[PDB]
């Protein structure tokens, strides 16, 4: 599924990641948005031979199993292919331990290079929440 913007806004907000741990739901949005362009079935292979998975392009060195990560962990206890449904659940609750992990959104390399310190807020203008 590709997500319309206030679509994935409503949906992240629906699964609590509206202010989860202090970041607001513009942050969450634009995050998505530069790491999967809003389809959950995004996936791109890392130089380290993980691979990213879903509308938030968790990665199977740490988050998943994909059963081709060697020496990696599944710390989310899901197959990475459950990043991949058109329900975001997995992916949101997933997204709640590594925001939580000590480097907050930094995690996501994306957000940190296009998303902080921006405008976020522009990515719900607009959207009925
Ligand atoms: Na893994």
């Amino acid at each position: 599924k590709v997500f319309g913007r206030c679509e994935l806004a409503a949906a992240m907000k629906r699964h609590g990641l509206d202010n989860y741990r202090g970041y607001s739901l513009g942050n969450w949005v634009c995050a998505a948005k530069f790491e999967s362009n809003f389809n959950t079935q995004a996936t791109n292979r890392n130089t380290d031979g993980s691979t990213d998975y879903g509308i938030l392009q968790i990665n199977s060195r740490w988050w998943c199993n994909d059963g081709r990560t060697p020496g990696s962990r599944n710390l989310c206890n899901i197959p990475c292919s459950a990043l991949l449904s058109s329900d975001i659940t997995a992916s949101v609750n997933c997204a709640k331990k590594i925001v939580s992990d000590g480097n907050g959104m930094n995690a996501w390399v994306a957000w940190r290079n296009r998303c902080k310190g921006t405008d976020v807020q522009a990515w719900i203008r607009g959207c009925r929440l």
